[PDB]
């Protein structure tokens, strides 16, 4: 695989956000991961959370997978990197996302994934408390 360029337009929630992408604006959906909607218990933490890695950041990158790049809604599926920080894998890190969504073919991270979100749990942080 391989980061693209991108640059943030507006937060929206913790698996969701609007980047321009190749000069035009798009939503972004994050691949293997299922954060709480906001009126969801931790859905405001997990949004937030995003919210503060991806306006925190220089630097944003894209990273499609194999498969499918955008989804019946037109949202595009991607793996997301705040100066070369995962928001995928950190929401998995931080129990405010759960892995879901792991569709063949576009799941070259879900060891990655299901790794963090195992120490999550181990941990007992937020979602896993
Ligand atoms: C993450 C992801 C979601 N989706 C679709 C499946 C779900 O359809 P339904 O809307 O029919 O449930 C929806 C869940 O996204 P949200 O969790 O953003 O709601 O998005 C994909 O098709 N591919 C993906 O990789
Ligand atoms: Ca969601």
């Amino acid at each position: 695989l391989h980061k693209e360029p991108a640059t943030l337009i507006a937060a929206i929630d913790g698996d969701t956000v609007k980047l321009m992408y190749k000069g035009q604006p798009m939503t972004f959906r994050l691949l293997l991961v299922d954060t709480p909607e906001f009126n969801e218990k931790y859905g405001p933490e997990a949004s937030a959370f995003t919210k503060k890695m991806v306006e925190n950041a220089k630097k944003i990158e894209v990273e499609f997978d194999k498969g499918q790049r955008t989804d019946k809604y037109g949202r595009g599926l991607a793996y997301i990197y705040a100066d070369g920080k995962m928001v995928n894998e950190a929401l998995e890190r931080q129990g405010l996302a759960k892995v879901a969504y792991v569709y063949k073919g576009n799941n070259t991270h879900e060891q990655l994934e299901r790794k963090a979100e195992a120490q999550a749990k181990k941990e007992k942080l937020n979602i896993w408390s």
